[PDB]
């Protein structure tokens, strides 16, 4: 069934760039929209304005949009519910305020999709695996792709994926969340975990990008981080037990060359520092979501014995101090290979 | 064995960018190298200059690079022989002054690299399916990967991959087309189909790409180009009996990637325009590369039966006067689907 599915309410529990971005898409296929965001009068400053000055600036909510900082008024009657609480918090809201919410989804078994992308890291797990301890898996799904915040607030043209174990469950969010005009486009796949690492992963390898920037290497170099980065996003999914199939797809390719392009992305500026030399601190002195999730990344990969090549010289560079050119240059030690890629067709 | 190899002579067939590009990378790895043009008066004007001020302007070239008219003098004594000609070209040339070449290449047997890419229109036939007219297979090899001549040409950290069927080859040429300074770096692979296929339709997916800029559309759209375009690849390549190892490799997707993003080229900005409205004509009033293999490759296309379609679309806009804004409609005709992606891991 190609036919859209349209709903009264949704609501999203986030209120960053990228959940504003979607309340904005999702208010084209229901009627109403609710954005839940802690601070009450953030929440007021906000609905005032009619644009998220917060997270989202310069973009003009849509009327039927409405900020709130009350849980349970959020998600009472919601037919869709969306998680894009930072992952770091994403635990403690279910603890602290989730347990109404949970047991309505679960009563009225509504789905849940998730859009958080991290680790977190104290048990190493990724968001959709968290929600899980809290919802029923088949209730769970995973929207991942390339989709730049604004570009997907303003309605440019935007392909993504929407991942579910239950190829069925993907299909029916895809009816909800693909717009009438064609400009969201949703495919469906079932591969959960290749979803979840590499948006993790991205960040990471993003970082690397900066760093070939700052380091005086070209588009070429970039083309190639972003090739052999993804044999490592690759690996470390098999070993999680995903079935990859979205590696190769909007979720994994896609999304990663998106993020290893974005010139002006905190994580590309912050590998450029690194590159052209700069410390973490001096940089330091928010987050850089590649910095934040390097050390749990490669905490994951050393218990799962997942090689990561690019990745741990990016911690290296990023935790340790490690000089950038000589990273470059452990990192091109390995000899002479064979791509490292099985044939498609026998 | 990860131990370099060098040699006294190289020669080049092909003086454009990316064949002087290579001579520079080869004048690292071999005491001489000389570089194959056919006008002699040109091959003064550059030998004068120190610079290929015909196609590589801007690069001082290294004094151990020649420029020749003489076919016979320019492969005398190569122990690696590269093949930059353009593929209209590329027949007629082995027709009328490849003789001796051949015999001594054969002779010898000295190891092939194919560098052209395109589809000979009157056989629908790639580059080095048309020199294994000529020369044996076993010489063959192709190479492919994100590597613009400038870049490549300056010594830029680049990676390429180098293709034979027999895997031993592509392992030797990797030892003579990589630099002691590490900075082009090879990989080898069996997939020569998948890396004809791909830096053939690459172009065609280049124009598709500035399309969708002149057409409104922003980076997420460029990235399901890319994603979406490269199961075209990879779905002729299956067709043409190869076994697609190199599809999600550098000369696979690193390419795709590079020639998509390259604003100023001229697939771009071609595309650019009849996204803007203007119609061929008017934008031919040289020839962008994927303008000319669109119609091979839709004929081949639906010689194989393979339906291909980004690239069908980007035909019929460039060759039926196509308004891209309906193609795009078209294309967006399929309804809701599954992203097409098979498990990596059972
Ligand atoms: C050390 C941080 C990343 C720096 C820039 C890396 C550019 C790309 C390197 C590509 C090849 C990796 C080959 C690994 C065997
Ligand atoms: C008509 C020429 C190309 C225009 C821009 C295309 C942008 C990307 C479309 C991606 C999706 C294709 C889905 C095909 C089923």
């Amino acid at each position: 069934k190609d036919e859209l599915l349209y709903l009264n309410k949704a609501v999203v529990f986030g209120s960053g760039a990228f959940g504003t971005a979607l309340a904005m898409v999702l208010s084209k296929k229901c009627r109403e929209v609710c954005v839940w965001h802690m601070n009450e009068e953030e929440v007021r400053l906000v609905n005032e304005k009619r644009e998220n000055v917060l997270f989202l600036k310069g973009v003009q909510l849509a009327s039927n949009i409405t900020f709130t900082s009350d849980v349970e008024k959020a998600y009472n009657g919601a037919e869709i519910i969306l998680f894009v609480i930072p992952t770091q918090f994403l635990r403690g809201f279910f603890e602290k305020s989730g347990g109404n919410l949970i047991a309505y989804a679960k009563e009225k078994q509504v789905p849940v999709l998730v859009c958080t992308k991290g680790i977190e890291r104290s048990t190493l797990k990724f968001p959709a695996e968290i929600i899980g301890e809290f919802l029923p898996s088949p209730l769970l799904s995973v929207l991942a792709g390339p989709s730049f915040a604004i570009e997907v607030a303003t309605g440019v043209f935007t392909c993504v994926s929407i991942a579910s174990a239950d190829i069925n469950v993907a299909r029916r969010l895809q009816r909800i969340m693909s717009t009438g005009d064609r400009s969201f486009v949703c495919w469906a796949t079932t591969d959960t975990v290749g979803c979840e690492v590499a948006s993790a992963v991205k960040n990471v390898l993003a970082i690397g990008s900066g760093v070939a920037n700052g380091l005086g290497m070209g588009l070429n170099a970039r083309a190639a981080l972003i090739m052999r980065g993804l044999l490592e996003i690759r690996d470390l999914t098999a070993a999680l037990g995903g079935d990859g199939s979205a590696v190769f797809g909007l979720a994994g390719l896609g999304d990663l060359q998106l993020t290893c392009s974005s010139e002006l992305s905190r994580n590309f500026t912050v590998g450029k520092k690194l590159g052209k030399g700069l410390p973490i601190e001096e940089i330091q002195r928010a987050v850089a979501e590649g910095v934040a999730t390097a050390d749990p990344l490669m905490r994951l990969a050393k218990q799962l014995k997942v090689k990561m090549p690019l990745c741990h010289q990016i911690y290296e560079i990023v935790y340790k101090k490690k000089n950038p050119r000589d990273a470059l240059a452990d990192l091109l030690s390995c000899g002479l290979q064979d791509e490292g890629l099985p044939p498609l067709f026998k």
